[PDB]
């Protein structure tokens, strides 16, 4: 994590939501990430941060005591989990929509091609490519 | 990158545009994130890939040639960036202020609290925060 303009210690992407406990159930229940933190009513707020898989990387959510509104959902707004192992894949996709969340047709015909898109609770589309992703070289 | 449910082999933020010229230029120009990816033409869209710091993470944002929009900008939709050198963190947000890039008001004033945002070409809250993050234990 050394960046050209300077040195990052962590990295967190943060989204706010009307509906944290829905959140929670899709990504610690579902995608069983780690729940890293949490805080209870700070300035209005509450939150939990999830791992992706650690600290370096996580996400973050916060809900607003006054009321609080999701991203307005952007079909070509997503994160891409690249998930080599088909049978992982499977795995993963499946219990999700057990569990009730939908799969949905991606935009891009292209995450169609070997790949499967999951909305969680706000409409963010969650999608699980099986590749290695790209070289970068 | 060992999640409980699978094995990620990379992990990518995809965010959509209308003016992919003037993301480049914040990205790339602004932040000196490094390009590592690009295509033109696929399926009437056109994207680049940038590193975050590398391909392990990293963000992608496509714009479609029948006209694009970009995610509608939420105040607390952000992206982190965890710089405990506060000098380093002075002079990037320095530059980004200089390059024309507007320095914002965070809705939640814990952000405001020695940390900067600035919003990029499309809304989107890049937040920079001098510290070194959460712990997770």
């Amino acid at each position: 994590k050394r960046f050209s303009s300077f040195q990052a210690a962590q990295i967190r992407i943060a989204r706010p939501t009307g509906q944290l406990d829905e959140i929670i159930r899709f990504y610690e229940e579902g995608l069983c990430l780690k729940r890293i933190g949490e805080f209870s009513q700070h300035n209005g707020y509450d939150g939990v941060m999830f791992g992706l898989p650690h600290a370096d990387y996580h996400l973050e959510f916060t809900q607003y005591e006054g009321g609080s509104t999701a991203p307005v959902p952007h079909p070509d707004s997503l994160l891409v989990f690249y998930v080599p192992n088909a049978v992982e894949l499977a795995a993963i996709t499946s219990k999700l929509k057990h569990m009730g969340y939908q799969e949905v047709e991606s935009e891009n015909p292209y995450w169609s091609n070997g790949g499967v898109t999951i909305e969680d609770p706000d409409g963010w589309r969650i999608v699980f490519m099986n590749s290695k992703g790209i070289s970068g070289k």
